[PDB]
């Protein structure tokens, strides 16, 4: 007959591994706007290699980098 | 004397045909890599306010802002 274990309930529990902070930018030829990316924070950070940098937006003034 | 006239012909005519002009790059949290923004070209504009920026990166070395 063959207890074929295919009903078990074997998931310790349910974890919403839901990444709400992922914002989709899309770039127009190779244009793009600001808010778009700083629409949650005002900072961003950007891998590039093996190193982190770090594109932050300023009161409302401009943008710039650093580390 | 076996008696078969092949008629599969469905030639793979169609090839890639996903252009990248209009590039949607993801933010996770408030993390991107730099590979995805210039996977095309070298630089990217960046609008804000009434102002237009340009992020730039160098051979392979790093990126940078720039007007």
């Amino acid at each position: 007959m063959m207890t074929a274990s295919d009903r078990l309930g074997a998931d310790p529990t349910q974890a919403a591994s839901s990444p709400g902070g992922a914002r989709a930018v899309s770039i127009v030829g190779n244009q793009i706007d600001s808010r778009e990316l700083f629409t949650v924070d005002r900072e961003i950070v950007i891998a590039h290699g093996d190193d982190r940098y770090r594109l932050r937006l300023t009161s409302q003034n401009k943008l710039i980098l650093t580390k």
